[PDB]
């Protein structure tokens, strides 16, 4: 956080971990799971891999600090699903910035 941007809630991505046990666990904890991510402007060699990668670590590292002190509790299992769910959320924002970068033209 600091030199990044924040994207408001959109839609909690659907992830598949082990089986129905974990599936229903996360699905029932979506309300306690963050739906916002932190994305940064596109740099040299515009790629979705680097964009989402850097977005995942910051998003989880950010919520675990404030959200866990705002009225939540992210444990080992919480960060696990968060990693997968945030990764998808980062891709969504990737297209959001890619639409403005592609329309920006050659500047």
């Amino acid at each position: 956080l600091g030199g990044y941007m924040l994207g408001s809630a959109m839609s909690r991505p659907i992830i598949h971990f082990g089986s129905d046990y974990e599936d229903r666990y996360y699905r029932e904890n979506m309300h306690r799971y963050p739906n916002q991510v932190y994305y940064r402007p596109m740099d040299e060699y515009s790629n979705q891999n680097n964009f989402v990668h850097d977005c995942v670590n910051i998003t989880i590292k950010q919520h675990t600090v404030t959200t866990t002190t705002k009225g939540e509790n992210f444990t080992k299992t919480d960060v696990k699903m968060m990693e997968r769910v945030v990764e998808q959320m980062c891709i969504t924002q990737y297209e959001r910035e890619s639409q403005a970068y592609y329309q920006r033209g050659s500047s």
